[PDB]
């Protein structure tokens, strides 16, 4: 089997990417974000805190004919973002772009934090971390992906995310006309949980390549890219006025410039970010400071190749007995 769904931006920026998903029977459609960087499945729904309901659509377990209650089951995740959720869990069929699961643990929220309300465009996340990750207690559970694995006819999937445009996210098949040139593959650790790897270093602009190992995380539920300060400071200082702001909490930058393209290696090939989707717009409405969209990880404890970074490539997220990733220039 294979599925392929469009993933369109919630807003102008690129802020984050919502995908299409049908959960129940009948189908009850949610736009998810779908999220390589954690491992839950967890939507708004008809238990969630009338107060911290706002706009999204929600889940209603009790209209599904296929839904059923994992009873004891609770959850309860917290983002790097300092976002947080929890509820309790349903297992219930669940389709993404024609690729059905059924059995998957559909987390419902009980509570979610004031930045989840505040976005009426996101109904909930799915996961594409590994499942080592789930929260769910007192018996972890299974992302999507894991559970449709073995039925897809290759265990891949891959993200394909626009520039202020929508993109695509497929299961079980690599596009080939998606992509330009060869697709460079490059080792993952998943003692972490997630989808890490280790670029082979950088460019600013039209400057030399620095051959520099980052290990990082593939995620696609991150906006940014965040790298080490040195690589940032280096990138930041080609632009007449940038500064870091303790006030605004990173890099700003004059919205009157045009910003350089950054490249990260992936073994011997490369993939250019334009320097357009390193621009995050204004930090406050009206505002001519701009927030830039490489930042540092520094006190994070990882680097992460964010949407600014995939978006830029077609990227495979290979789930064989050994997981590797791939990466092409689009
Ligand atoms: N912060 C992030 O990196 C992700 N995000 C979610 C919603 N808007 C942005
Ligand atoms: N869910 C995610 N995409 C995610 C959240 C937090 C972190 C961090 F802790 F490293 F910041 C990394 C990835």
């Amino acid at each position: 089997s294979t599925g392929s769904a469009t993933t369109t931006p919630i807003d102008s920026l690129d802020d984050a990417y919502i995908t299409p998903v049908q959960i129940g029977t009948p189908a009850q459609t949610l736009n998810l974000d779908f999220d390589t960087g954690s491992s839950d499945l967890w939507v708004f729904s008809s238990e969630t805190t009338a107060s911290e309901v706002d706009g999204q659509t929600i889940y209603t377990p009790s209209k599904s004919t296929t839904a059923k209650l994992l009873s004891g089951a609770t959850w309860s995740i917290s983002y790097g973002d300092g976002s947080s959720s929890s509820g309790d869990v349903y297992t219930d069929t669940v389709s993404v772009g024609g690729l059905t699961v059924t059995g998957q643990a559909v987390e419902s929220a009980k509570k979610v934090s004031s930045s989840f309300t505040e976005d009426s465009t996101i109904d909930g996340l799915l996961g594409l971390a590994f499942s080592t990750l789930n929260t769910v207690s007192p018996t972890q559970q299974k992302t999507f992906f894991d559970n449709a694995k073995a039925s897809l006819d290759s265990p891949v999937f891959t993200a394909d995310l626009g520039y202020h445009a929508p993109g695509t996210y497929n299961f079980g098949f690599i596009d080939t006309t998606a992509y330009t040139g060869s697709i460079t593959y490059t080792a993952v650790s998943t003692k972490q949980g997630f989808w890490e790897w280790t670029s082979t270093g950088y460019a600013v602009g039209s400057g030399t390549f620095k051959s520099t190992s980052i290990d990082g995380i593939a995620d696609t539920g991150t906006t940014l890219l965040y790298l080490p300060a040195t690589v940032v400071s280096a990138y930041w200082a080609q632009v007449s006025g940038a500064k870091s702001s303790s006030s605004v909490g990173g890099y700003v930058f004059p919205c009157s410039a045009t910003l350089p393209s950054f490249t990260f290696g992936v073994g011997s090939a490369r993939i250019v970010i334009p320097g357009d989707y390193i621009d995050f717009g204004p930090i406050s409405t009206g505002s001519s400071s701009c927030f830039g969209g490489i930042q540092s990880s520094a006190g994070i404890g990882i680097n992460i190749f964010g949407d600014v970074a995939l978006k830029a490539a077609f990227v495979v997220f290979n789930g064989a007995t050994t997981p590797t990733l791939g990466f092409a220039s689009k």
